[PDB]
């Protein structure tokens, strides 16, 4: 099997990242940054779906092929990180 | 859909972790630690399959339900992190 496929399928993602510094911000840090903002869930869902740039650094996030509902589910989950 | 399921299925894992500090060591750090050791791939495959404890801290890694071949594939990939 492809190893990235196994990494996801075999539960490793719960406990490990490739790097302490991934290209995008860690979700716990995203959650903390938004702690004083209402409407974080809607904003993040839009960013997740459509892509975004310039908030955390010069590296863009491309759009993601997710539905509105999927984007909202993911935004809520990012915001649920403790 | 479950959000952890979407996180894996929609490609987010390539660019984000939940936390800069996951319970287990980051794979780039594992790769660097083993740079002077022959037989790292076999050692890591065994750790991945069987679990391990006490190398990085007090939190154990439980066994993972992987085949020998899957464990080797994953060990090789961990070691391929740059
Ligand atoms: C899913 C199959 C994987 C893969 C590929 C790896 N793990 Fe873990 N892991 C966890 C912890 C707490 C540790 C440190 C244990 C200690 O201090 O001894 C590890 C360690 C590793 C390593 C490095 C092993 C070494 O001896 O250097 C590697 C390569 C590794 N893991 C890969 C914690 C977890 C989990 C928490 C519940 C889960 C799930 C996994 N690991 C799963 C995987
Ligand atoms: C898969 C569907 C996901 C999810 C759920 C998220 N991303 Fe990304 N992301 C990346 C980068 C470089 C950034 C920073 C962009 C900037 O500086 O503006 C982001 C940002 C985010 C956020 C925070 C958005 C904010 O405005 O604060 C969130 C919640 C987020 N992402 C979730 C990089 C990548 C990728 C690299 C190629 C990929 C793939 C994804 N992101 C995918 C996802």
């Amino acid at each position: 099997e492809d190893p990235e496929v196994l990494f996801k399928n075999k539960g490793c993602v719960a406990c490990h990242a490739i790097d302490t510094k991934m290209v995008g911000p860690a979700y716990k840090d995203v959650a903390a940054k938004f702690a004083g903002q209402a409407g974080a869930e809607a904003e993040l869902a839009q960013r997740i779906k459509n892509g975004s740039q310039g908030v955390w650094g010069p590296i863009p996030m491309p759009p993601n092929a997710v539905s509105d509902d999927e984007a909202q589910t993911l935004a809520k989950w990012v915001l649920s990180q403790k």
